[PDB]
């Protein structure tokens, strides 16, 4: 991986328009072509999960007016992670709305400096830093309304990533949803000098976790991480909702932890001294 590359892919399809949908019950998708944001409709307002890279936060508000949402009825912002192209629009909204920040605590200090850890000088992973309202930790309920979501934390790609559960209706049947934080390696380092202390443990507990979790529609910070484009195409009036789909997060995180044992091995092999 190039920072170079991140930016460059980040700059394009990153930025990409994609038509905004309700993608299951009260969770409608805003996002871009390649940054997944959600709002969440409940009763006493909006919730928004996530945003997308700073330049973007124009698309992200005009996306949530064309399917007849305000702006200003989002009274919460929850992140999953503390990276640039998910908070790019967390301080920006904040002003705008009022809303309060919820993320997890081990992320506060990445969202409150606006810097990418373990690389705090380098501007191009910069964002604008924001206040976090209420750090959580695994099993805090968060509620709005008739909605409520609760925490995990599944660190390894922050430190304070944060997945998301809730419960929505499929008919008459409960269907369990999670926004899952990520679990690429991405730009971290995990080994020589590694992007935070404890990082490869971190990674390795939350492919574990992951795949022990009782979930039906997984959901992620990028439409790759859950074919979101392939599952949109296939949705049709009375047909089953192609989102759910209870064993991919089982497939997702083996994926996963296959490509975090190629990345290790790579960093590994590049740390010896030539
Ligand atoms: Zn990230
Ligand atoms: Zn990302
Ligand atoms: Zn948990």
């Amino acid at each position: 991986q190039t920072i170079k590359d991140f930016l460059a892919v980040a700059m394009k399809k990153w930025t990409a328009p994609f038509e905004p949908f309700q993608l299951i019950d009260n969770i409608y998708y805003v996002g871009t072509d390649g940054i997944a944001v959600y709002v969440i409709k409940t009763s006493q307002g909006l919730i928004l999960m996530d945003t997308a890279m700073p330049q973007s936060t124009g698309m992200i508000k005009d996306n949530i007016a064309k399917l007849g949402f305000k702006v200003a009825d989002i009274k919460l912002i929850l992140n999953t992670h503390a990276h640039l192209d998910h908070t790019g629009g967390f301080a920006e909204i904040k002003k705008e709305t009022g809303a309060q920040l919820v993320a997890g605590e081990r992320d506060k200090p990445l969202l409150e400096g606006g810097y990418y850890p373990g690389d705090e000088k380098n501007e191009d992973l910069a964002f604008p830093a924001v206040k976090v309202d209420r750090a959580v930790k695994e099993g805090d309920r968060v509620t709005l309304g008739d909605t409520t979501l609760t925490a995990h934390a599944t660190p390894g790609h922050s430190p304070g990533c944060t997945s998301w559960e809730m419960t929505v209706k499929d008919g008459k049947e409960d269907r369990e949803v999670l926004f899952f934080c990520s679990g690429t390696v991405a730009l971290n380092r995990l080994v020589g000098q590694p992007t935070y202390a404890g990082i490869v443990d971190d990674y390795r507990a939350t492919f574990a976790k992951a795949k022990a979790m009782k979930i039906d529609v997984l959901l992620g910070p990028h439409p790759e991480v859950y074919g979101m484009q392939a599952k949109r195409a296939e949705m049709k009036d009375g047909a089953p909702n192609p989102f759910i789909k209870p064993g991919e997060l089982v497939t997702y995180a083996t994926s996963l932890s296959e490509d975090f044992d190629k990345q290790l091995a790579k960093q590994t092999a590049a740390l010896e001294k030539k």
